[PDB]
């Protein structure tokens, strides 16, 4: 009673609370003309107006029109259709299918149902992070094919995100001599500089290779992101898509011919498209080794958001938080042992047991000249933050105090 479209399957509302909708996922991959086929889950995920709506509206005009020369649509008339694109357009985050499921005939002669998911979230603030980052887990988990839209380049935070996403995959998932994760194509979308790598496949490749091995290694211990996404995922690879032109960069909701598209882009969606979607390339979704059906796919998916829905998924802490931390319980550290050293190098070992007056006079010493190292030195975190380290020092060394007079006492 409605034609095909896309569905809110999963959203985080402001509560923070992740909302499951069952009848309409049931509805949808439960059909009996679905329910036992094998299922091909691709996702294409990123942030919000990073152009995944224009992507997927290309892919539903392939995936409706398997005829030559066509597919792409007439030159001289606009896009048109099915589309992703809904109008009044609003920042969310979680995952929408399209509610056809299409079936295709594989090589082998596999009927195998095709399913089409938007994973979005936003990367605003450490709150909002622990949400997409699990709804990207979520959507990875689910997926055969993970298309990871990013916009210029490969960012360091968009490596961070990605291993911090896989990470919490890991966690709802019990471990296996098979590696977690199927697919993953670093898709580039507004590649820029062709001189020195190419648009497509071949170039994305070569691209992706340069910037893996930079960082190089990261973060700190040697979990470096090369190997780590290696482990993750049984395929990687990495697409340059071009720059589509102004028209359809500074237009929301374009809707001129094809034609006004650039040519290259154009050229290059010709090729990216179905080197993800052509029926050979098509790659049928398994978990622990076993290929899963539409309805196999449901039940995992209900059940890996129980498990989130169960324990807490660690929340994230930023950089700038992180190393100002390190910083005060580096001054916090440093005082400390200055301290300590000080009062043994005074007080053994037992030495001579000392009267608890004289102790304590040599005491307050030594932590008014440890407290005054522990100012004067140079900390991130302003006043009020290092206020909460100065009571940790004095707490500490309070405590390391308290073992002083013991060993005393003898
Ligand atoms: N610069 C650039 N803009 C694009 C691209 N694809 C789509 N756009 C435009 O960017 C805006 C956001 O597109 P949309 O697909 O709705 O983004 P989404 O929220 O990620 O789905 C729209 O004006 C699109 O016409 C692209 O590859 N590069
Ligand atoms: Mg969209």
């Amino acid at each position: 009673v409605k034609k095909a479209g896309p569905v809110q399957v999963l959203i985080v509302k402001d509560d923070h609370s992740f909302e499951l909708d069952e009848t309409a996922l049931n509805r949808i991959l439960l059909s009996e003309a679905v329910r036992d086929k094998e299922v091909v889950a691709v996702s294409v995920a990123g942030a919000f107006r990073k152009g995944k709506s224009f992507l997927m509206d290309f892919m539903l005009r392939y995936m409706y029109n398997q005829e030559s020369v066509d597919w792409v649509g007439d030159y001289n008339e606009p896009l048109t259709g099915f589309s992703w694109r809904g109008g009044s357009e609003r920042e969310t985050t979680g995952i929408q299918i399209w509610s056809e499921i299409f079936l295709i005939n594989k090589p082998d002669g596999k009927k195998v149902a095709v399913l089409l998911m938007d994973t979005q979230g936003t990367f605003d603030s450490q709150s909002t992070l622990r949400d997409s980052a699990t709804v990207f887990a979520l959507s990875t988990m689910i997926s055969s094919i993970q298309v990871y839209n990013l916009s210029q380049n490969v960012q360091e935070d968009d490596l961070q995100h990605l291993q911090l996403f896989t990470e919490y995959g890991r966690l709802a998932m019990e471990e296996t001599f098979l590696k977690p994760f199927q697919s993953l194509i670093f898709l580039v979308r507004d590649w820029s500089f062709p001189y020195e790598f190419s648009y497509g496949a071949d170039g994305g490749a070569k691209f992706l290779e340069k910037r893996l091995k930079v960082s190089g290694n990261q973060h700190e211990e040697l979990q470096n992101v090369r190997k780590h996404i290696h482990s993750c995922f049984t395929n990687i690879s990495c697409f340059l898509l071009p720059h589509p032109g102004l028209k359809v960069a500074t237009n929301p909701n374009f809707d001129g011919k094809l034609k006004e598209i650039d040519d290259e882009f154009i050229k290059n969606l010709k090729i990216l498209i179905p080197w993800l979607l052509s029926p050979e390339s098509l790659d049928i979704k398994e978990i622990n080794g076993n290929k899963i059906t539409c309805r196999g796919l449901v039940e995992y998916f209900k059940a890996y958001i129980k498990i989130y829905q169960g324990e807490e998924l660690p929340h994230p802490k930023s950089m700038l938080q992180a190393t100002a931390e390190a910083n005060n319980l580096a001054a916090v550290a440093t005082a400390k042992d200055t301290y300590n050293k000080k009062m043994e190098e005074i007080c053994g070992g037992d030495k001579p047991f000392l009267a608890p007056n004289d102790l304590q006079t040599k005491h307050l010493q030594l932590k008014e000249e440890s407290v005054k190292l522990f100012r004067g030195v140079k900390k991130m975190g302003g006043e009020e933050f290092s206020r909460r380290y100065l009571q940790q020092l004095e707490s500490e060394i309070d405590e390391l105090y308290i073992q002083y007079i013991k060993h005393n006492d003898s």
